């Protein structure tokens, strides 16, 4: 283990000694491993052509040998494993003698090797080798698969071992990168423009978090991390651009489990004269329409403890449910909240509802700490196929527009899948004085001890001041919808790097 | 002006108390206005249809009148301007007296009008509208263009004043994001993989750059805001990933300046096998093709003074010019430097020469720093066409590999264009031993007071004891990118919100 790794680097030094190949700067692949299968996979059983010499290279997944003159590797590149098949009479001894040539390679290396193409007796695809070099050696002792690996965190403390070993890992990856492609191509279709918006803010705001603190300090300022751009972006719509987009990290500086990062891949988008109806609307088209590009089908697969456990279907068939977010509690407690939602009596009223019904209660107990806890133990927990939760209240929405038609409420969603919450959408609040309120309540309930409540940003109620039109907007996490297309139940495997505990 | 908001808000009231249109939660629109001119741009003079009732909505830029019985409006919205006529004789008075409607609109506010599409007598064309709605309004007194503003620093400070009276400034943003986007095709025919590493880190590295500091709470830890993504990207070559690009933020905590802003677009790519040789040729094929489809030809104005100052045509003809590192120095100098190029000779040498040509010496008198202050002196001001400059001397590329041909040097280049750097590249170093050293004489510069110097990366010399590939790596920092094509001279031009004292 600690002896193999000193060896190696004992055989590397060697080897430099010798003037034998150290590390070669460039190595001139032929053709890539995909191509040279497509080229050669389909001649015939022991076909090999002595006219053609070709380079190829990968890391060495087997080493196994018939005697002192004949040894069998694969390599394996670019999603493709090769044959080589190494034997003394081909082999060019002004590179070396064969032994010693075949002696510096160990399962793990980056290798090259030339040779003429075919397929052995057997029908494997094969390189008939005439040569080796070692490109860059694996210094350690890796198993053949993720099991054999210490314990099963290495994966993401040292996620270039699962990528190395495991083809599930390499393949979340690429959904990821396909999906993200298939929704911005979804916007640059209705004329979205792309925009980016600061990451280090003077006031942190657009979200219910606690920030990272930093400073810059050329400029003598205390600055936060983002925790969503939503405050920029609307002032994007003030500025006439109509229709924009971002997709990028918010940064929240809090606990991390399986749906929750300090980091995490959140688009916003914001589209003048659409309200939240247009947004229900355009969220179904999107995500089937999405589920159906990747699955062939609206109803798809998802295994909530792991493979072997029981599988739910998901069904994102349109229209999808609709929850309304006070209704529905009232229907859980089999009584109704009191009014106003913010008074004293309601905060009273729903913190006997938390200790009738065992929900931990939340700190401190504002009106609108109490309603989230009251939904997720409600509500969100009846949201197995993607279902929008409704018509949230006033008080837990201060960027959210009043509701039409109901007092007290706003023009909000959530989509939730699996009682997970994917998107979070609104008619934008776009009344300068109430805005202004709603800000002054919530950096009340900061100074109180709320440590997801934002401060007040005079920036943004100028900017309101110069007329934000009637507008839509919503965030969608990335991370949490490849988790459910992919069917993981756990955002590290989402996430290349993400978040470990010491 | 202070009056005029309190005004406003005042109106706001009023309108609210009688019972009148405040804030409408939706206005359905018939259509855009682009699609509108395209409808009704080609009918005759004077052409109505009083068959066909509209809805359009989008900012006033105008309000004109001939009487109290005829009001003339320019709304604008998605790059289209559309006349309003307000008769007072097609006027819905369900909606209010012609006056009260019109009263309440102010040049600046969003508005909805319905009525008769065509085209006035005069040409233009118009809608006859029938109402007028208050969707939302300004309660700023605005001018109609930026020259009007207090100064021109509001355009930053309220980027959304610049957007609403400055298509210039649209059509940059506009510019930035059809260039990303013939990027990530460029790379996506390739077979590359975009890849997302964390912008979080409990080490920072990658860069030469002081970086930004933080806390995470839950688990008490100090952590540093990226300077650069490549020890991660590395990480997922050693994956077998082959091609991985990330573009995003790198965060450095540093003054700013007409090319700098403390965070930044830079789109790195590792690429399995290439060398930097074949990434001098990738350059050149993006970057020029890119040039060719904005403008339509490889030769393109800069204007570094300003649009009435002098202008040079910058010409991306290739194959581009390659400086080398030393030897251009040498030339330059008349002398050679000593060697070896870190020893203290060479630093004393160094020191001499800067003095001399009146360069000023940088803090710590590192040879990397020394070298670094040569190179901007005498060889970034050669660079006004895109040129590389190759070959730079190991002591200063700790993660660039060892040159297979010349001694102390490494496979790197940069891009200059205008004296400006674009790109930054090489032959990645892959060999832990090395790496590990340059990282030690890294962390050793740190202790003696280079804030520009990183701390050692374990976890990153071991992912390099399980086997990178030959790899060439590469960065761009898109914003200055955006700078050339679109011909800005400040940085703040192609950032949406940059920062400000
Ligand atoms: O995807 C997530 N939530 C869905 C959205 O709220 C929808 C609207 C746009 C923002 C994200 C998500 C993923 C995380 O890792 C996470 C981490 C946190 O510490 C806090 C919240 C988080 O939320
Ligand atoms: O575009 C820039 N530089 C080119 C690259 O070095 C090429 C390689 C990839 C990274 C960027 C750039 C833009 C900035 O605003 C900036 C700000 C800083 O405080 C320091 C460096 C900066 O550099
Ligand atoms: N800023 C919101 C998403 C957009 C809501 C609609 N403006 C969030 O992070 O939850
Ligand atoms: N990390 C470099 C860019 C890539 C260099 C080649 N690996 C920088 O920020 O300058």
């Amino acid at each position: 283990g600690s002896h193999y790794t000193d060896n190696r680097y004992k055989m590397m030094e060697c080897i430099k000694d010798a003037g034998r190949p150290f590390y070669p700067h460039k190595f001139k692949i032929s053709m890539s491993l995909p191509a040279y299968a497509l080229k050669y996979g389909n001649v015939e059983n022991g076909y090999i052509d002595k006219d053609t010499t070709l380079s190829l290279s990968g890391r060495v997944t087997s080493i196994r040998s018939s005697s002192s003159k004949l040894i069998f590797y694969d390599i394996f590149c670019e999603e493709q494993k090769v044959q080589i098949i190494a034997n003394i009479m081909e082999h060019d001894i002004s590179t070396g003698e064969f032994s010693v040539s075949h002696s510096e390679i160990r399962r793990g290396d980056v290798v090259g090797f030339t040779g003429f193409p075919g397929k052995s007796k057997r029908g494997e695809l094969s390189l008939f080798s005439k040569s080796v070099v070692l490109l860059s050696p694996c210094y350690h002792m890796l198993p053949t698969a993720i099991s054999g690996l210490k314990d099963q965190e290495v994966r993401y403390r040292q996620r270039y071992l699962d990528l190395m070993l495991n083809e599930e890992s390499r393949k979340v990856f690429k959904l990821r990168s396909r999906a993200i492609k298939y929704i911005r191509n979804y916007f640059d279709r209705l004329g979205f423009l792309e925009v980016e918006t600061p990451m280090l803010n003077m006031i942190y705001g657009g979200a219910a978090a606690r920030p990272f603190i930093t400073y810059h300090n050329e400029l003598e300022t205390q600055l936060y991390m983002r925790i969503a751009p939503e405050l920029y972006l609307k002032q994007l719509i003030v500025g006439g651009l109509d229709k924009v987009y971002e997709i990028g990290k918010n940064f929240r500086n809090e606990g991390i489990d399986l749906t929750h990062n300090p980091e995490f891949t959140a688009m916003e988008f914001y589209m003048a004269y659409a309200d939240y109806y247009d947004l229900m609307d355009l969220t179904e088209e999107l995500i089937s329409g999405l589920v159906l590009e990747i699955h062939g089908s609206l109803k798809i697969p998802y295994h909530p403890d792991g493979p072997e456990g029981k599988c739910i279907e998901i069904d994102f068939t349109t229209p999808w449910k609709r929850f309304s977010f006070v209704e529905e509690i009232e229907s859980g407690l089999g009584e109704k909240l009191k009014r106003p939602l913010d008074s004293q009596e309601n905060i009273d009223f729903m913190v006997e509802m938390c200790e009738k019904h065992e929900i931990e209660l939340p700190h401190p107990r504002t009106a609108a700490k109490l309603l989230d806890k009251l939904a997720g133990h409600f509500v969100e927990t009846k949201c197995t196929n993607p279902s929008f939760i409704i018509d949230h209240p006033q008080t837990m929405s201060p960027l959210a527009k009043w509701h039409r038609e109901k007092p007290e409420m706003t023009e909000r969603f959530e989509l939730f899948v699996l009682g997970k919450e994917l998107c979070n959408a609104y008619t934008e609040l776009n009344e300068p004085l109430q805005q202004r309120k709603f800000f002054e309540q919530q950096a009340d309930a900061k100074a109180s001890g709320d440590v997801e409540a934002c401060p007040i940003d005079e920036t943004f109620c100028l900017a309101l001041e110069h007329g934000l039109p009637p507008t839509g907007g919503w965030g969608l996490g990335i991370d949490r919808l490849i988790m459910f297309l992919a069917d993981k139940n756990n955002i590290k495997e989402v996430i290349l790097f993400p978040a470990m505990r010491n």
